[PDB]
């Protein structure tokens, strides 16, 4: 049970690729919503 690119989580394992991070540029780390990468 994994997800993919576009989809929400808090943590890598979310991920099937293994890349759960939140990419923003207003959304200083602390209080974002992590996305998965592949």
């Amino acid at each position: 049970s994994c997800n993919s690119k576009g989809t929400p989580c808090t943590n890598a394992d979310e991920c099937c690729g293994g890349k759960c991070a939140y990419n923003v540029w207003n959304c200083i780390g602390g209080g974002c919503s992590k996305t998965c990468g592949y």
